[PDB]
DNA sequence: AGGACCC
DNA sequence: GGGGTCCT
DNA sequence: AGGACCC
DNA sequence: GGGGTCCT
């Protein structure tokens, strides 16, 4: 094809910016977000005054007594803005895949080669960058591939200022040639800032990191299997032999993260569109013994349906999970033809509870729909 | 909507049809198709004198010593005929759904709804039907849906006319109001004869079935786990209580198949269109200690690209199944990106012997490619 | 239905 | 924690 | 990846 | 047996 220009947008503190847009009161002082015994997200105000993400409520409190929280268990409003964003992206180019609530890749290839055509002879000496260049490296306005990536930077910036001036939201960019890369960049100058990656630094880039383990792709598990048989370092995964990889992964992994190691990516962007499911999830520990383990269902089933109702489209699945003491369990089901059209709590109510001894004879429920049509 | 006109083509002794077009010397001599060591199928001159389905090549020779067999391990030729057959289908209209290499369910609703307009007020006295009515029931021409049922014969008989005058193929249709109806129906004349099923009909349809196991929905397992409950009957599916059959079988099941009982289906006719998977399989018994039991795998992946690449979309999964002594066994993975574009074979061998390991350290070897796009 | 990844 | 993805 | 159904 | 489907 066969060269991208992949942009990764990534919201600074999402669910804090949320509550400040909400209450300005909150606005530069020093906000948490509550999820449950977590301070889940921050702001700058508390960050930089020594609180970390995923932080305990009450050691958030004994570093920061002056420390704010609101309490974001119900994630309505920061999911509407989420796809608010999105949308707004999409409106860039139509190609926008979402990690979760708070950011998106954009496939800025057919975007880019075309604001190059607008660009006549001379006024191609005139490209400059939008922000940061990775390890501060030189552009050669003689490198096409130098070329088209500042023009990614360019509708970086143009999103960000788009993201500020239509919803409120400042965020970080990052612009290289994959997923991989973007998503690594985009972190590099935070919070409000952007950065662009060209050809010559990526194995910079893939070194700076100090464990497997911060490359996406690479999670908890996979990681602790890599350490397990001396595989501590980005260079260790590079050098290791391939036969050793499989051996203890999947061929199927093995050759992926392989990869992801030399900053190699192929995978596309993917418009994800509509969500594929909506859930919600109640947590508590002790307790259900079983029931009303049920009215915490109902609770899911009434906050589900409203957002399900919404949408115009139908779910033919439902689900019902659990887990346990002291991984969890789930069983589906489809929905009836008749119920499906869409009183309707007294029978979804049989579905899950008949579905519930299924388990049992817990420290959550979950109510999830699925399979839309 | 509501109700609907659904026929079900199904070939008389498909591949023996197929063999005896091949070979016209053996018409009107008893053939059985051999697979292995099973007569699998063969055609009225055989049957009419003592062979079953799947009877013993030796137990079918003792019987019939005169039985004259031909191999029909490699699918090739059968699987050809078989798409000749749906897509002469899917000229009368674009939604038919196939049940193996034999059967085809295709949906006349809106074409039956079609020929009623072409149709004056006097003309529609003269309606008449194509073939059997079940159970020898009058038809009343002034009950709606007795007509648009007749209509659906006169289209089965003009899908059987034209199966035979286009490709010499001979089968039996059955028009009834939904899948499974359309299903029973089909097989009470035959083996060149059409039925059609009038809904007053339908209990007398239903129970005159011996075992659920002949409901299709229901199979050895689960006929068996009912069995075990004291549930032999059509009758005794019926009237058994909606309770006891969800306690061992899934709500999912036995919601599905208690109407099954009441000949009450509602599944829609699904556009099969081109294929998810292309596999095969040989067998054997014992051997493969291993290997070559590759030699076989590389068999397998030479037939299978053929098939593969004459398709024109591409299989971006591998599969490869074993089964062992003495439900089989299946590892699979992605193709990797270089290699779906399609010495191709050297690579996939590598692949799948990996896979292979993964299993061992049989009496059956699989390769299977799908998620084609 | 369970198990990996992302946030 | 409260959520989503896709692959087996 | 295993397990139901159809042929 | 030599194949296909979809749901968990
Ligand atoms: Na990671
Ligand atoms: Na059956």
């Amino acid at each position: 094809a066969s060269s991208r220009v992949i942009v990764h947008v990534d919201l600074d503190c999402f669910y804090a910016q949320v509550e400040m847009i909400s209450n300005p009161e909150l606005k530069d002082k020093p906000l948490g977000v509550q999820q449950k015994y977590l301070v889940v997200t921050c702001n700058y105000e508390a960050r930089k005054l020594g609180v970390k993400k995923l932080m305990n409520v009450r050691d958030a409190k004994e570093k920061c007594p002056q420390l704010v929280l609101v309490n974001g268990e119900d994630l309505t409003r920061y999911r509407e803005m989420s796809y608010k964003v999105t949308e707004l992206l999409e409106e860039f180019s139509p190609v926008v895949e979402r990690l979760g609530f708070d950011e998106n890749f954009v496939d800025l290839t057919e975007m880019v080669e075309k604001r190059l055509q607008q660009l006549q002879s001379d006024e191609l000496s005139a490209v400059t960058v939008s922000g940061h260049v990775y390890n501060n490296q030189s552009i050669n306005l003689l490198d096409v591939l130098h070329i088209r990536l500042l023009v990614g930077s360019q509708i970086a910036a143009e999103m960000r200022e788009a993201m500020y001036n239509q919803l409120g939201l400042t965020g970080c960019a990052g612009v290289a040639s994959n997923k991989l890369l973007a998503k690594l960049v985009s972190g590099v100058f935070k919070p409000n800032q952007q950065t662009v990656l060209l050809p010559e630094s990526c194995q910079h880039l893939i070194h700076s990191l100090n464990h497997i383990k911060e490359i996406p792709g690479i999670g908890y598990k996979t990681a602790k299997c890599l350490e397990a048989l001396g595989i501590n370092s980005v260079r260790d995964l590079q050098t290791f032999s391939p036969k050793i990889l499989e051996k203890e992964l999947g061929i199927s992994v093995a050759q992926r993260i392989q990869k992801l190691s030399f900053g190699e990516d192929n995978s596309p962007v993917i418009l994800s569109g509509p969500p594929q499911s909506f859930s919600e999830e109640d947590s508590f520990k002790k307790c259900s013994s079983e029931v009303e383990a049920k009215n915490k269902i109902e609770e899911l089933l009434a906050s589900l349906l409203n957002r399900v109702c919404q949408d115009g489209r139908k779910p033919h699945t439902v689900r019902l999970i659990i887990r346990r003491y002291s991984g969890r369990e789930s069983r589906q089901c489809p929905i009836p033809s008749h119920v499906i059209q869409k009183d309707v709590m007294t029978p979804m109510v049989d579905i899950l509870m008949k579905l519930f001894r299924n388990m049992v004879n817990l420290t959550l429920l979950s109510v999830c729909f699925c399979n839309l049509k």
